[PDB]
DNA sequence: CATTAGA
DNA sequence: TCTAATG
C-alpha cells in the first residue's frame, strides 16, 4: 500500500504504455500481474533478486526494479515520458468516443491535437464528435448540488410519462459523494422482467421526455436497453450556463433491480466485501440475482428481491445505508 | 462483461 | 460478423 508503492506505480506506468502505445497485450498483461503480486508482498522489496522470487516476477521486471530501487527513476519511464507520439496516444484518448485503436490511426495519419481533431471532424465518428465537442465539460466534475438539480428533473418526467416506473440514480452519488463525474440512472418497471419479451418502447418513451423538455441533448448512443448520452440544467436566468454532462439510463426487469442497484451503488468495496461473505452465508450475489449455494461445490435458482433489505436479510446483514456503503 | 456503432 | 469503445 507504501512499502511496495514505487514498485507497482512503476510498474502500471509501465503496463498501460504496452497498451496503449503498443499493442503489446501481453508485455502488458506481464507487467500487471507482477504490480499485482509485488503489491501483495509484505515486505520491502530491496532488490530484483528479491523481487523476483515472485511469481510473474521474471528477469526483465526484476532487471527494471534495481534500475529504479539504484536510482530513483527509471530510463524507459524517462524515454516514454518524453515521447510525444505516445504522449499524443496518452492524449487523445481523453476524448470520449477514442479508444486506443483509434488513437494509434489518428497519429499515424498526423493527427495528435485537439485542434488537429478538429480540422478533421470528418474523420471522426458521431461519438467521437460530440466527445470533441465537449471535451471540456466532459472532463468536468459535477457537483452534488447539480446532481441534485439533475435527479430532480429526471424523476419528474419519469413519473410523467408513466406513474409505475422506478428510477435511482445511482453511484458515488447515491453514496453521497460530494461530487459525481456523470449520471448513473438505473431503470425498471413491472411490465418488464426476466422473461416478458421486452418493451423497448420503455427505455423510448423516456428518452424522448427528457428530450422533450431539453434535459436531453444528444445521443452517444441509444439501445433498447441502455442509453447513452449528454445533457444540461436550464441555464437560467442568464449569465450562468451549464456544463454539458454524460448521463446514461439503462431498463432493467423489475425482477432484477435492487440487485442491479445494490450493486451499482457500489463501492467496489463495500460490494466486494459484502459479496465475499454471502459465500460464507451460503449465497451467491452479482448484478443480477442472488443464488442459494449448495454443497456440491455450486447452486442456482434466485431468490426473490423486492428491496435493497431482502438481499440484506438473505445473507443476515446489518442494513448499510448508501452513505456508509463506502466499504 | 455486456451493450452499442459501425463498417 | 467482427471488432472497438463505454462502463
Ligand atoms: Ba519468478
Ligand atoms: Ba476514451
Amino acid at each position: 500500500e507504501t512499502l511496495n508503492g514505487g514498485i507497482t506505480d512503476m510498474l502500471t506506468e509501465l503496463a498501460n504504455f504496452e497498451k496503449n502505445v503498443s499493442q503489446a497485450i501481453h508485455k502488458y498483461n506481464a507487467y500487471r500481474k507482477a504490480a499485482s503480486v509485488i503489491a501483495k508482498y509484505p515486505h520491502k522489496i530491496k532488490s530484483g533478486a528479491e523481487a523476483k522470487k515472485l511469481p510473474g516476477v521474471g528477469t526483465k521486471i526484476a532487471e527494471k526494479i534495481d534500475e529504479f530501487l539504484a536510482t530513483g527513476k527509471l530510463r524507459k519511464l524517462e524515454k516514454i515520458r518524453q515521447d510525444d507520439t505516445s504522449s499524443s496516444i496518452n492524449f487523445l484518448t481523453r476524448v470520449s468516443g477514442i479508444g486506443p485503436s483509434a488513437a494509434r490511426k489518428f497519429v499515424d495519419e498526423g493527427i495528435k491535437t485537439l485542434e488537429d481533431l478538429r480540422k478533421n471532424e470528418d474523420k471522426l465518428n458521431h461519438h467521437q464528435r460530440i466527445g470533441l465537442k465537449y471535451f471540456g465539460d466532459f472532463e468536468k466534475r459535477i457537483p452534488r448540488e447539480e446532481m441534485l438539480q439533475m435527479q430532480d428533473i429526471v424523476l419528474n418526467e419519469v413519473k410523467k410519462v408513466d406513474s409505475e416506473y422506478i428510477a435511482t440514480v445511482c453511484g458515488s452519488f447515491r453514496r453521497g459523494a460530494e461530487s459525481s463525474g456523470d449520471m448513473d440512472v438505473l431503470l425498471t418497471h413491472p411490465s418488464f422482467t426476466s422473461e416478458s419479451t421486452k418493451q423497448p418502447k420503455l427505455l423510448h418513451q423516456v428518452v424522448e421526455q427528457l428530450q422533450k423538455v431539453h434535459f436531453i441533448t444528444d445521443t452517444l448512443s441509444k439501445g433498447e436497453t441502455k442509453f447513452m448520452g449528454v445533457c444540461q440544467l436550464p441555464s437560467k436566468n442568464d449569465e450562468k450556463e451549464y456544463p454539458h454532462r454524460r448521463i446514461d439510463i439503462r431498463l432493467i426487469p423489475k425482477d432484477q433491480y435492487y440487485c442491479g442497484v445494490l450493486y451499482f451503488t457500489g463501492s467496489d468495496i463495500f460490494n466486494k466485501n459484502m459479496r465475499a461473505h454471502a459465500l460464507e452465508k451460503g449465497f451467491t450475489i452479482n448484478e443480477y440475482t442472488i443464488r442459494p449455494l449448495g454443497v456440491t461445490g455450486v447452486a442456482g435458482e434466485p431468490l426473490p428481491v423486492d428491496s435493497e433489505k431482502d438481499i440484506f436479510d438473505y445473507i443476515q446483514w446489518k442494513y448499510r445505508e448508501p452513505k456508509d456503503r463506502s466499504e
